[PDB]
């Protein structure tokens, strides 16, 4: 796609989000920057009101799928680029398995040179002493699959993924994300046949930051489209031995 | 500083030119709106005097440094907010290669809620059939990067660099920019270590415009300072390696 | 409109109100000075009968819209320049919340190159301990949207607006605002479609004058109508995106 | 090594080249997986300039010595898995026999789960008629041995190679490659007693490709080092007949 | 056949084991070398996953028939080779008389220029206090005759023998083989006639080696099909002595 091309070197992020769970009032200012190339996300996350009243690692979802690798033979499949830089709107529901939800919409475009994730979140229904109000997820971060499939209705794409959520106790805290994207344009976007989106993700403390914050180091590739390579390898593997 | 929390949202600008071009008398009335936390500038100047007698494009620096986006890291080395209110003085010597030169005296400061850049502009030594008083440049604008030093015995800052003007036989027009800042206030102001603006500049038209005028899409972001996240970054990328 | 060229500097204003508040009298004359452009009031009323029976705040909005700043693009619906110089009738009610109200007739017209504002003003119905005659207003002054409308009938406007008085105990005190303008001239004038004026007011006290007195310094512009400049801007960002 | 853990299973890998030879520019993609028990390597590498200016088998060994199968017994002598995740900078310079030379620069670490290998060369001197530029070289590859020895002073390896290249009339076009790899971060490597490795590449093409690409299937062993298990077996051999 | 040329010197081999033994999970590596000529087989097997749960005896049938030495008259009758480089499946039931039984599934096939054995093992009903989980088995290995026969209908070999294991208290502990071998590749392969491979193997253990392993030689010759050279024999007795 035309998109495509906006992202083969690295792009500066900009993430700004204001969210509300149970009442507690927050904002958080992100920066960082976007390699697709090495599908590499490397941000970090200020809370601009003080204390985050929710734990980093619930958020870490809602702070840019545009930036996952695609390999060569997916290109076709690339709905998040496709989308840019017009760009598109991010909308979930996250079911936290025995507790609360998350309902967040975004809007991901360019502005300028700069790729901008702006979000509003609303977290209703948690328990006081849950997982989530109680603070009682570690500071890590587990690798998923994120799977998705095109929308023709809407011209987007329909994602869905469960978040394992290292509880303190040795407990999961399961975090159940039900994700549509639509472009904001009008130009062409590509609809893709399913595929998942592999993610591993680290997150750290600046050791000069006095702020309540969050650093995250994400990779992010595309799998589960093959163009048969294999037989072509297994090919030539029989080739070479019948000559030699 | 103080001056910024006076740019988090959309501020209404305003811009007033009066100019003299080898005697050319002309005048130019902008507004729009800045966008400090995106670096966004969208403005719209019309010629009050009738047809403006240089182009257009020769005026885009003339015509708001502190809508520049300061990264986060960046903050202590934004003289052009911490200047506001009560705003600074912008003078500039913009020479014009092989041809005349701009002399400008801007007073940039808020007026209630709008930013407000007065001008006045001397135009000399302009060739009849140069590239400026013959018209030869094309409608449109590079990307350039803004080059900051403090200058503390007038505590306030020096600015220069070159714009790159596309003349229409496919040659280009240098505009060599020598720029200083002071501060109108008596208040503390922020001296930056050096850095630069990289800029990127939109002109069209408006469709249902008749008076001679200019639209203008601009973003400017400030870089050239790092605090070593890369490193942290790495570290976290060496430390996932070792547990997985 | 031709009136509108009669705001194109700093024009020197003039006020004078006659009072009578619940059978207390008052004067107070005004001198200050306009600048249209930048939608800047700057003015100083003195009570030339002695102390002032009721709260300066209370007197803000009796105590100048021709010199609001409209946007260019909001020209053509001016009303108040469109009537200048033979000026307007403004007439108001102010009806104070749980309390006595104040009728206003005022002309606003230039008397040279002076703009005059001459008022005589009728308070009835007010408590003897309530907010205004027991003096319970703070010396400070909100921001506020005037709403304006055509009144074809009247060749005139209609204007409606809520002003929120502080009173020191921390509560609000409204004063709802009842407004009509009608053109004291012949000539054409510009009814507008619907909008609104945003004022900012700062209240202050000269330091060396001994009469009761007020310091006012106020901006006001016009907002409210748009010429959809955000689709051609965001075309811009498309075009950009699609050459680089 | 700890390094080593990294490659128990299959790892995607990705190569960038940017290349410059006779002041020809032209950049190559590379995808695949690696799999270092069985010390295979199946990659398709994509021209994503246009046309290669120079035979594919030329770049075949710019285009992961990681990967590597090295017998349990010769563990301790891998460097380029003990480099790992920090990865290694792999220099060359390959001399063309009667022609001219490319030198090389490559940086290859881990990016999450991808083994990324991103290179800069600069070929200089050859000849317009010669083997490369004349595009006289068969479109297949020979078996080589590569040797390595430690590097003590620089805390890396030092390797030395001959290629072989088929040339159309029967000939053979000599590449002799002088390497050297040194350690990007700093944690211990294993500097290796001298041993080679033992390569073996096919080359293809994908039917389905209309891009200027090559596929290939490489398998690299090591080899060079015993641990006298032969004495072992003749024993055994000596201690069954002695029963028997 | 065109498989039997890969066999013709001494190649390396690589034998790889996942198993699961009454739920005791083991991963065992092997590496050696096979020399069908000879009928050859040198290897060593390392537990990877620490103690091995099961007697090492009882993995030497699972633990590489194409390097059986066929007689040159019996070359029509070599299925193992002539399934080569493809490979085939080798699948097995064996049941321990008295005790449970182990499930194998192995795929044997070149990777390059190694032969590769990868296996997947699982054991189920082994009493605790049996000759296998008891430990009872003495580290010793008797010579035996595999049965091979053809299985037209799968265009492969159905392969039927007993091993013998000595016990400690001079009891025998037998395993029955039922054994299957289907060809991977769509080529042709020899389906022979009845015929046998007699086996000879000795263990021993590497002197400087502390991980859990076992040493391995093995001899294989396939016989069982003659070509009437007695007869020739015979006659050349008779001729020598009528002239004599």
């Amino acid at each position: 796609s035309k998109g495509e091309e906006l992202f083969t070197g690295v792009v500066p992020i900009l993430v700004e989000l204001d969210g509300d769970v149970n009442g507690h009032k927050f904002s958080v200012s992100g920066e960082g920057e976007g390699d697709a190339t090495y599908g590499k996300l490397t941000l970090k996350f200020i809370c601009t009101t003080g204390k985050l009243p929710v734990p980093w690692p619930t958020l870490v979802t809602t702070f840019l799928q545009c930036f996952a690798r695609y390999p060569d033979h997916m290109k076709q499949h690339d709905f998040f680029k496709s989308a840019m830089p017009e760009g598109y709107v991010q909308e979930r529901t996250i079911f936290f398995k025995d507790d609360g939800n998350y309902k967040t919409r975004a809007e991901v475009k360019f502005e300028g040179d700069t790729l901008v994730n702006r979000i509003e979140l609303k977290g209703i229904d948690f328990k006081e002493d849950g997982n989530i109000l109680g603070h009682k997820l570690e500071y890590n971060y587990n690798s998923h699959n994120v799977y998705i499939m095109a929308d023709k209705q809407k011209n987007g794409i329909k994602v869905n993924f469960k978040i394992r959520h290292n509880i303190e106790d040795g407990s999961v805290q399961l975090a159940d994300h039900y994700q549509q994207n639509t472009p904001i344009g009008d130009g062409p976007v590509l609809l893709p046949d399913n595929h998942y989106l592999s993610t591993q993700s680290a997150l750290s403390k600046d050791p000069n930051e006095k702020r309540d914050h969050m650093v995250l180091l994400e990779f992010v590739t595309a799998a589960g489209i093959t163009h048969g390579m294999d037989e072509l390898y297994k090919a030539m593997a029989k080739e070479t031995a019948a000559a030699k």
